[PDB]
């Protein structure tokens, strides 16, 4: 009945797919009508269309400014045999992120009754990681035997091509890889980082390994520092916050013993990994939001940070009972819809967005939660069946709670 | 007085250099005589020898089979300016690890009175991280403007040349790099991992991102699997343990919520970073061992995993009282000497090494400790001067306790 606007939706795989459908059936569709542009990133369909469906979904997001994505399978060899795939398709996440660009901001979803693994974290940690380039765009290969691996730069302006020696393999083979990043993208990431910091009133840290990657990482470090000095510094001081670069070793240690309450700017690989470390440290991988904010200020893709949860899905196929946390998948929808509402100045969509979220927190805070969350309070071995609901029960319960509150 | 043998010693920088001298002077030299082959990896001395001293140290370690290393500054632009360096020298750790090769095993040092940051870790987590290649021997450069970055392989015979497009820079510039690893080194790293799992009777996890780096990381995953199946699987099933690959994201989450009690094989970068996170989670960076175990099975370099503690050094330079935890540095010596002893079948030195370890734990467990550890107990905002000992005080107390312990043993 509520008029949503246009949303790009990406369907995914395995356990998350199951959950994705439950969320549309019970939390979204009964209450909200949309111009839904649906792309199926299920791995069967991606194989069928030779991954073209993925490039299509990314373009759709540019047009419509808003995307909600279910977790997908990125195939290695086992996966190729499993689904009889054409080939080892690349990560859709990496494909879409590289086309859209921007910064991925992740943040735990906090309930008051859910204890943390790490004692100190009483304030949020917001991770914003660079979406573009590096490992997702890397070229890696097997080195078959002895020989020489080199990397070369040929300037477009006709001046001398430059060649560096990567390694001389003199005994057997191995592996080698090239990767890159772009100044403009890195600039965008710096501004997005400083702006999020000002926005929250929290200090900003950048982590790199510039002592080791002196040129590659030093470039991130320099770009951040240049832009800070020229463009944000006084505004930081005015708010009594700060920016500082830290080596990645020190940062992860610092973060661990911290009391939280900062923005953590990461390179792509570190953002990907440290975001799992942090979600789990607050409680669970089901309790983290993830939004890609594009450089335009306008476009957004929301998702759950975690994967398809194949381990739980395997039980589901064997007919056994499961308890998977859908909270993150649900916030992919509320964050996306929130943004849609703010774009269109849709007063009611915004209301629904925020309702489903407080409904989610309120349900867990009343004592209805999936197995992972009960494990947080009790310790896994002390958890009994009466302590949690299963995937379907819990979805139903949120469903009836949404009913009551919207009514 | 104990006859030590030949040890290759590598001297360092900043706060650890100070602590290094205190350890030698108060814990080692009073009791042990050594054929010390001393290499000064202080940054001034590396700059004066164009870093040749670091390669010499490494070569000395092949020859003598044991090395003990102090934390070193790895310079970036700020350090060049600070020390007026000729160049931004490469990490001595990378240099040494790539010359020797092998697997770096890192583990927390645990005291019964010290709370953890992470609740569940009632057993230890042992990380074995590949010492060779990757980021540490990378070639990286700034791309100054539009143009094409390519990476090429040419076989030794010259019979063929393979060119891969890395990126087409048309817009402006950026950065690019290449990195590499070798199969032999990866096979040695698999072996040490499975052996360490068997040794401890714990399960082994390997982490990669093979879904994203399909050839590079998939090479690691495959070598480990093939080697598991053919050579260690019977044995693993016998002690009722197991081996699995996990994706690095899943693995860090799994470690976080776990009970501990596993071996975690890591790629170079991940090992380097997660070992800090792990040490901190058990309570302190001062409380972790690190030994490079070479594939020859005979050669070892022991070190402190943390850095030079530059921030504590600044205070020291101002005359301000400091409290830096020396435990990891002391254990560089104790692990090195324990291995020298094992090599030489030397029971006096073996006994000494282990005696210095117990003394370290006993002193802390009796409530004498540096500030980081007192913060573990009280919470940083709650700790007062009376709660901890300063750097020299704590060293002097261990010195006393070591004297007692060795005396009681002589009796
Ligand atoms: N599209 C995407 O954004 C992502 C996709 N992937 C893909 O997903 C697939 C599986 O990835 P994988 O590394 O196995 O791990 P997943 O992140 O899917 O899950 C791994 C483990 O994390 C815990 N976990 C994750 N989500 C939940 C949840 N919602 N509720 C409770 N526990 C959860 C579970 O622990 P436990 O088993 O102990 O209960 C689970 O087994 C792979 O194909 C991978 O490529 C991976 C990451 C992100
Ligand atoms: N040689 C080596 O193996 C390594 C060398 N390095 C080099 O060390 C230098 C400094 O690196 P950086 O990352 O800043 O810092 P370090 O790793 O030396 O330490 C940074 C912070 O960690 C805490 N810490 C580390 N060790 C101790 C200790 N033993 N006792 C108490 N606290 C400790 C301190 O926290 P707090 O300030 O909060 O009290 C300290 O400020 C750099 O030049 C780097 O290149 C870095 C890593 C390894
Ligand atoms: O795309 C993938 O295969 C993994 C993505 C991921 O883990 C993430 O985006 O955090
Ligand atoms: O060599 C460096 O600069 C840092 C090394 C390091 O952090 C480590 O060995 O854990
Ligand atoms: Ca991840
Ligand atoms: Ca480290
Ligand atoms: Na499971
Ligand atoms: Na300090």
């Amino acid at each position: 009945k509520i008029s949503g606007g246009s949303v790009v939706e990406m369907q995914g795989d395995e356990m998350t797919r199951i959950i994705w459908e439950l969320i549309k059936e019970k939390l979204i569709f009964p209450y909200v009508e949309l111009d839904l542009h649906s792309y199926d990133l299920g791995i069967e369909n991606r194989d069928a269309t030779n991954d073209q469906v993925t490039k299509d979904a990314a373009e759709a997001i540019k047009k419509h400014n808003v995307g909600v994505k279910c977790a997908t399978i990125t195939p290695d060899e086992k996966r190729v045999e499993e689904f009889k795939l054409k080939q080892m398709w690349k990560s859709p996440n990496g494909t879409i992120r590289n086309i859209l660009g921007g910064t991925v901001f992740r943040e735990a979803i906090i309930c008051k009754n859910i204890p943390r693994l790490v004692s100190g974290w009483v304030k949020p940690i917001i991770i914003g990681h660079h979406a573009y380039g590096d490992q997702y765009r890397a070229t890696d290969f097997v080195v078959p035997g002895p020989g020489k691996v080199e990397i070369t730069y040929t300037p477009s302006d006709g001046t001398q091509k430059v060649t560096y020696l990567v390694h001389n393999f003199e005994e057997g083979g191995g592996v080698a890889m090239g990767m890159y990043n772009q100044d403009k993208s890195i600039e965008d990431f710096a501004h997005s980082s400083f702006q999020m910091a000002l926005s929250k009133g929290w200090p900003l840290y950048l982590s790199t390994k510039n002592t080791i990657l002196k040129k590659y990482d030093g470039r991130f470090k320099d770009i951040f520092q240049e832009i800070y000095d020229k463009q944000y510094k006084s505004q930081f001081e005015a708010q009594k916050i700060w920016y500082e670069h830290r080596l990645i070793d020190d940062m992860v240690a610092q973060a661990m013993k911290s009391e939280g309450g900062f923005i953590w700017a990461c390179k792509n690989y570190d953002g990907d990994v440290q975001s799992d470390s942090v979600a789990q440290g607050y409680g669970s991988l089901g309790m983290m939001t993830s939004v890609l904010v594009c450089p335009d200020g306008k476009t957004v893709e929301a998702e759950a940070a975690h994967g398809t949860v194949t381990r739980h899905y395997r039980m589901y196929q064997k007919g056994q009972e499961t308890s998977t946390n859908p909270i993150a998948s649900i916030f992919a929808w509320t964050r996306g819809l929130a943004h849609r509402a703010k774009l269109d100045n849709n007063k009611e969509l915004a209301f629904f967005a925020n309702a489903l979220e407080e409904v989610s927190i309120e349900t867990i805070e009343a004592g209805f939660m999936t197995k992972d969350l009960a494990a947080c309070i009790k310790g896994l071995p002390n958890v009994q069946r009466s302590d949690y609901l299963n995937t379907f029960e819990f979805m139903d319960k949120l469903g009836e709670n949404l009913k009551i509150k919207l009514a």
